[PDB]
């Protein structure tokens, strides 16, 4: 046997959970001594096994090789390797547990000092190591890690010495655990969270396991917090000085008067236990959750979860996730009104686990687990179900569930996620029912829901969440299987996939969750875009996704999937999701005379809000200030009337004049996440504009040789377009139907016959390639001398037979222009035997000038679609030309604003007004075919020309990149159409 | 009505076949005085009519904005806009008769002068206008010209004036007339073909009718010359020298003996038909063309046509093809064994027709109409069926007919093609079987052949094409059109679709032709490549195609799918189509005491060829000569003793050692399509060599650290690779599976559930994405102290389960080295739920230094596939590394030697020889990811190693792009596989 490398292939092909660890313990604050040795270690890359050098290096003797490399970190982001990004697909052949010949190695090494506090015991902490460590100290081989995001402690006891020592650590990227380490993200190698050295005095404290219920009957709270060490019960004092107890540890006891625990009112109680020899510092929550009636209750009460699924991801620093990232994260979410966190797929760094519980969140911690690669073969081979990996995956569960135990707001424990079904899945279920009844159980690989708690799904439609909302699905075909389904509550662990523009169908689903007590909520796909900052050739910063980084498989930008970006800079999808799922309901009276409030939290009574009204006309706010609202109980209404100089207003306002009453619902005082005036909710009331007033038809055509002029607007007598409008220049109007992809337009629409991506459905059918015929031009009699100019044109696009006739009717009386378009369909817009969707029905405007400021009466500030825009509220609104844009990784259709009724472009020293019945507005400095063709923020150039889009109708959005396409009421199919528009020039 | 251009676009929009031109006649040559106006005009660009000016250019007066142009020419290859390639597609909305608004008009202008020979009457002759004319002369209308490819006169009497004159010509690029020239090829506009002024002096001659058939029963000819003036019959004398005719026009006679008109034999006797003002010369072939027991037969037998079909076309001067490349292209079709030509898809040149006369094709003259791109909307609105176009449509067959019908060659006239079925094609029919019943009538489109004489179709499959050579096809539905289609004779229009590598399965059609006398023949898809010379930014120069000069549609390389490239360089396709078509079967005896001769002729016995032999060993040729043969009947065979030196080397040669004897038939004396020496057929007869043998394995396997040698191989222990043989440097070994894909691997296969292409099943399949894993490396024991070594691998892909088990064995006694490659499927190869065929079983050596030489013994000196090769002849060949590449515009898999038993490779100053069972031979200067990512020629890059491919096993080539696929007999499907090869190094 000949080969290089055979004994670390075999160990890195090992079934086994690694070896030579301590058992698995809570993550727990303690006095012990505690040394970090974070720092700036030394690395040396390998390729693979077989030529990674045994040398010598692990203790300090092959220095060269070896450069400077932060600990922790994931190595390629400093430049070692690349990133590389595959959603489901596996990077190497599918042959568990075999690994393949490219496999980056990085030997690791630090020198460090160790006073006499660390003798005789200590232990060496790894917080996360990214796929396989072996780990050797002063030489001396301690063992090895498996479960990437799991700890593993290692006894040093004996091997280590007083004063200096040295640390080494082989790190393979790939190893057997890969098969099931295949979540959606980054492959990111590393020693990426924390490593510590602990002293571990005589008569301390291993481990502790707190149990903290909530009667909520007589508002009791019940206490047992165990203590062990060496894996015996010891006796050990637990005080908790604000409740006035000191107790042994091992004793259950009713604590009289507690306030519970929850994400809105995150009480917790400060509490020490302590030994002889070592105290541990614990934050205790008090609260109980039960299934009950199908529903999932905290404390006595059903709650509604408000979530997201969050990734660990730095797009700077891989996974390594700063501290201060993470408590800003946190609180954007809490601004955001988000109450729930899948920590997808994998358990989070261990101090997540506080701030949790400190801000409130109710958590799903997610055991390390997933392999989605098996399902293109039908499951075969999969892990999950494999006798040879029951005990790799009992260790994944619990050194999850031993390691943040202790934390009020987990409140399920998930074995993983598409992991498919079987015999290995059921054990760790076993094993967690056994060691915490205390926590519902989540798992959405098997249907049958014959080993979990709840019924979870990813992305069933809101149709099919009807039916379950309801207890009227399809019965499974077991009838005792079906009965234990159907008496529990259903939780959408991943929906409204939130990848580029979108998504939408968010209220639909919202309206469900709030009406029908068996569904528990939803967690949005996902929270981050994970991009990674990349810089072109001339130094312009961009995010990267899949194959940016040479990868030979990947999926592109679906890791750019996120309601924030990697920055956490919301995208549009994050204002219209906290306006979905705000906690209280606020319907203004059409009288503008008060408000009914809802109060939707499930706990906590509306006494932290104050209530603010204000309206606001086309000269700014007219009136507003503060009305005294009683508190209002969870799950309550009420109705509060406003002070009567608003509705005063109300009745003195001309009719046809806008005015727009907001009330809001704003944070009374500083909280742990927002300061005080944070907007939690609001609602409105629209007094809408008159529709547009044509102008009298008093000017006549004057004819030129090859133009002519109709009061303020020149034509071409060549091609029937406008060239100038009071002095603005036109290079171009024409009529649309397409609009650049989006993520979505890119995503199949599974079911019926045809399942062509919509772009592709739009490609074939030449929607992106519309041409336009002149058909003719002619002049009709006004009004008093005056005349019309009508248009006829067809579009249509080469090599196809359907077209749309399209006249547009000019007219005006020397100031105003009005605009009438009529569309009617010339044959059916039919290809490759289905229908033709379309886009919108607009206009485009190319002028030949520079936008620099868009204002318009309509909802914003920010873009909306039919079916998304919920955060956009009515207003007046005003932006530089470069804030109406989005900033999507990869750039595509967005920054509509649905629902206008006057815009005001700024071109230099002239301002064009447009006014119409409802249109969607949007303006760029760069055309449609380059919005298409840019595949990063980079390819977008501006040409000097304004694109201005006058849509009469849009069509939604949808989340057909994952889940459902655009729902019925929002598609736009082809019919005939007519609007009128009126336009304005002010010099 | 207000919009400019209206008059000029009603005219285009005109279903009217044009106006004011003279009655469609006969290209006669007479003694009438002639000017050709061909040479510099001027002109001028406008990009459509609405701007086009009217600005009295046609007098000569607005110089500016006019440049020289060359006239004849497509204007699109002189620097005015560019050609734009569709194929099916119409490149304008489909909205018959109407035009874009982006339609290029071009105006053209030239001064001449015209001497008193051209008073009082004169006409102006245009044989070409793409697609739209209006003539003007000194400024009067004559008229306007449709029917790009069809001739036009316009009577000039009274408007020419003796000395100088100024002609106009107004050209639109589109008109309705686009909607029936949809061919596949270049749209490219111009006045593209003569401009020729010529005298009509009194008591002349405008038309001539040649009727000359040939009685075989008699040997008889059978004339009748008409002649007419003013659509009168005219008095008129025929005279026929070399046959002793004086007769009047008119008068049917009947010739004693005349020698008949055929391709083989192109007999021509030279005529002059006389009136008192004009005389034109004729020249007469003599022949009868009749359908008879479902056969195609001329002077009474049935022929075999071998045939191509020929588009115009240069590749820097578009539709204009000059003469000399006309006459040499021709040549080079006789040169190739090529006895027949299809105009597809229009009119040629009308000077093509004496060329075809002389040089002896049988010609399928097909009329300028196709509709195609009607047929994506289900043939709604195809002008094939619609009332408004009849007169369009017989106007184009009357012009073709008149213009070509006293021309020997032209045994066919055909109504177009892929124009649907309807009431204006059986209208052409009606009309061109009254004017001329000597001609049978083709037309593909209507597969009922209501209205033709002979059943055609294009890329039957070989298999449907037997049942049809039986009589035993389907019927149809009505069994009066059953009835007459079952007793037509059966021809191919286009078969064998030569576009890249291939056209694989030429020889199972050939074989049916020769077999059942109901099928006529075939004519290959195409002649040439459409190919475009364009330059690279650095001036390198290669072929453009669709796509490649700024198309919003196209259809890319599909206008490259010829036997020759764009400047009639052969692509291995010809060569193969050459020996696949021979004339002669040559079946050399076993014992080499002779050959079978069969002359495959149908007029002509075997008295033109000289029958040569040559046996050639390793050390060159060891004796040749000619063997006289007593001239063959056609469709008769005999056999023929060779002379018995040549049976006495066979005899003396010791089995094992090779030799190759070689029978050819060569023209003894020059013909008028090539010289004396010219080879027409050859048949060989081939001692193969013995199988390798491998070495002894007396040398022992040497360990150290990081290698291990075995004789002259070095390998590596990390990766198991060989990493030099005797010196020269081995980068990489492997298994390989996957070739770039070829053209036909890009297209569809129809039938069966599976429809990606073969490509693309690749690509899903990860087959061009292969890694090996290493298993074990380890020494067997040998004879007398030597060991084998043994290299286990498996190969596979990123993400699937399927792989392949690979053991490389290696021996040596140090000096040859013997590789057994075993090959074992480990899991099914199935993707997506259909099977994964394999391009090869074969080994790729990657080696470290360039080739300068290639030999081989074989089969060459070009490539062959399992498919393909027919021309490919057993031999020693030795080739340049460059010369061993094919030129395809698109680079693709090319360049195999197929049937290989040794090679050698001239590495600087070793040579590396291979020997094996039959292996495909294969070396590049560059990697299979290199070919398949480059999508023109300049894409490739020499990296400075050799790319050497040994196959033990290869897939067909087929022709998927456009017909079959592979057959079954060549495919590829996955199987376990072992083969040895043997290799050595002399320095
Ligand atoms: O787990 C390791 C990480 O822990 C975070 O809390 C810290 O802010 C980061 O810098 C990094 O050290
Ligand atoms: O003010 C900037 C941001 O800072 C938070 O503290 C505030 O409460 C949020 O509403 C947001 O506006
Ligand atoms: O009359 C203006 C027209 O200009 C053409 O160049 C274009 O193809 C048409 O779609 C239309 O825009
Ligand atoms: O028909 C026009 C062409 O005719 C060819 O015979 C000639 O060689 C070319 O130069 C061009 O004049
Ligand atoms: O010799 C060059 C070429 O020229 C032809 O005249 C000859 O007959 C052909 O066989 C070809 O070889
Ligand atoms: O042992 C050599 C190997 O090298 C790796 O880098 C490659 O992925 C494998 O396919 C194989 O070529
Ligand atoms: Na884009
Ligand atoms: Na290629």
């Amino acid at each position: 046997s000949l080969e290089l490398g055979a004994a670390d292939i075999q160990d890195l092909e090992s079934f086994e959970a690694g070896r030579g660890a301590l058992p698995a313990r809570a993550y727990l604050q303690s006095d012990a001594p505690r040394l970090s040795l974070n720092g700036e270690w030394q690395f040396r890359l390998s390729p693979g096994s077989r030529v990674a050098p045994d040398d010598g290096w692990q203790l300090g003797e092959a220095l060269n090789g070896f450069e400077s490399l932060p600990v922790p970190s994931s190595w390629p982001m400093h430049g070692h390797g690349a990133p590389a990004y595959t959603n489901v697909q596996f990077p190497f052949a599918v042959e568990p547990p075999h690994v393949p010949e490219a496999n980056p190695i990085g030997d690791h090494l630090v020198v460090f000092e160790a006073g006499p506090e660390f003798f005789p015991h200590a232990l060496l902490r790894f917080d996360g190591i990214e796929s396989a460590g072996t780990v050797w100290l002063n030489g001396v081989e301690l063992g090895t890690t498996r479960g990437s995001r799991l700890a593993h402690e290692f006894d040093v006891s004996g091997i280590l010495e007083q004063g200096e020592n040295t640390l080494a650590v082989r790190v393979a990227q790939f190893s057997a655990a890969s098969y099931v380490e295949d979540q959606d993200m980054w492959w990111l190698p590393g020693i990426f969270r924390d490593v510590t050295l602990q002293a571990r005095p005589a008569a301390g404290i291993d481990d502790v396991f707190v149990h903290a219920g909530y009667d909520h009957i007589t508002g009791e709270g019940i206490l047992k917090v165990e203590a062990s060490r060496g894996g015996q019960a010891i006796d050990a004092v637990v005080r908790v000085p604000e409740l006035a107890l000191e107790l042994a540890a091992g004793t259950e006891v009713r604590v009289p008067a507690v306030e519970p625990w929850s994400a809105e009112v995150p009480k917790l109680y400060e509490a020490a236990v302590s030994a002889a020899g070592e105290s541990v510092a614990l934050q205790i929550g008090f609260r109980s959750i039960a299934i009950e009636d199908a529903q999932f209750k905290v404390n006595g009460r059903r709650i509604l979860l408000r979530g997201v699924n969050r990734h660990e991801h730095h797009p700077r620093l891989g996974r390594v996730v700063p501290r201060d990232v993470v408590e800003a994260e946190l609180r954007l979410m809490k601004q955001h009104n988000i109450n729930a966190i899948r920590t997808s797929h994998y358990p989070p760094h261990p101090q997540f686990l506080a701030l949790a519980d400190q801000l409130g969140f109710y958590v799903v911690l997610e055991c390390d687990l997933e392999t989605h690669g098996f399902e293109s073969a039908g499951w075969a081979q999969n892990p999950s179900d494999d006798p040879q990996w029951e005990d790799a995956l009992v260790d994944r569960m619990r050194r999850t569930v031993e390691r943040d135990k202790n934390h009020a707001s987990v409140v399920m424990w998930s074995l993983g996620n598409q992991a498919g079904t079987g015999r290995n899945l059921a054990a760790m279920s076993r094993w967690t029912k056994d060691r915490d009844p205390s926590r519902p159980i989540h798992y959405e690989g098997d249907w049958s829901s014959e080993h979990v708690d709840v019924y979870s799904r990813m992305y069933a439609s809101q149709a099919e969440t009807a039916l379950i909302g309801q207890g009227i699905e399809p019965a499974l075909n077991d009838a005792a299987l079906d009965a234990r389904r159907r008496a529990m509550p259903f939780v959408l662990c991943e929906y409204v996939h939130a990848m580029g523009n979108g998504p939408g169908g968010m209220s639909e689903y919202q309206a469900l969750f709030e009406k029908y007590p068996r569904l528990m909520g939803g967690f949005v796909w996902e929270w981050l875009e994970h991009g990674i900052t990349v810089s072109t050739a001339d130094g312009v910063d961009h995010y990267g996704y899949g194959g940016d980084f040479g990868e030979e498989v990947h999926d592109g930008n679906f890791v750019t999937d996120g309601l924030v970006d990697a920055d956490r800079r919301p995208r549009p999808g994050l204002l219209d999701f906290k306006k979905v799922i705000e906690p209280l309901r606020i319907d203004v009276a059409r009288d503008w005379t008060g408000f009914t409030l809802r109060n939707g939290q499930d706990f906590a009574d509306t006494s932290a809000f104050s209530f603010r009204y204000e309206v606001e006309a086309d000269g700014g706010a007219l009136d507003g200030g503060t009305v005294d609202v009683a508190p209002v109980a969870p799950q309550s209404e009420t109705v509060v009337e406003l002070p009567g100089s608003v509705a005063a207003l109300a009745a003195g306002l001309s009719d046809g004049r806008p005015a727009v009453l907001t009330v809001r619902a704003v944070l009374g005082a500083d909280s742990a996440w927002a300061d005080a005036g944070h907007e939690v909710a609001w609602g409105q009331s629209v007094r809408e504009p008159g529709a547009p007033v044509p102008p009298a038809p008093v000017e006549p055509v004057q004819v030129q040789d090859s133009e002519l002029t109709l009061g303020p607007v020149v034509f071409s007598r060549a091609t029937g377009m406008p060239t100038s409008i009071g002095g603005v220049p036109v290079e171009k109007l024409g009529l649309t139907l397409w609009w650049a992809p989006t993520d979505n337009d890119l995503g199949r629409e599974w079911g019926g016959a045809d399942e062509r991506p919509l772009a592709t459905q739009w490609k074939d059918a030449g929607l992106n390639r519309l041409h336009t015929r002149l058909l003719g031009i002619s002049a009709n009699p006004g009004q008093d001398g005056g005349e019309t100019l009508t248009v006829r044109t067809r579009v249509s696009a080469a090599d196809k037979q359907y077209g749309v006739l399209v006249d547009y009717t000019w007219s005006t009386d020397g100031e105003t222009v009005g605009l009438r378009t009529q569309v009617r369909r010339d044959g059916t817009w039919v290809n490759r035997g289905f229908e033709v969707e379309w886009a919108r029905i607009g206009l485009e405007f190319v002028l030949g000038e520079e936008t620099e400021l868009v204002s318009w009466f309509g909802q914003g500030p920010h873009q909306s679609y039919p079916d998304t825009g919920q955060g956009a509220r009515a207003g007046w609104f005003s932006l530089p030309l470069a804030k109406m844009d989005v900033e999507y990784v990869r750039p595509q259709e967005c920054g509509a604003r649905s629902g206008s009724r006057s815009a005001a472009l700024q071109l230099g020293g002239r301002t064009l007004e447009i006014c119409g019945d409802p249109f969607a507005l949007t303006v760029r400095p760069y055309s449609q075919d380059v919005l298409d063709a840019a595949a990063h923020r980079p390819d977008l150039k501006a040409d000097g020309r304004t694109y201005l889009y006058v849509d009469h109708a849009l069509r939604g959005v949808g989340t057909a990149a994952c889940g459902p396409g655009v729902l019925e009421q929002y598609r736009l199919k082809p019919r005939d159409a007519d609007f009128i528009l009126t336009l304005k020039v002010r010099s």
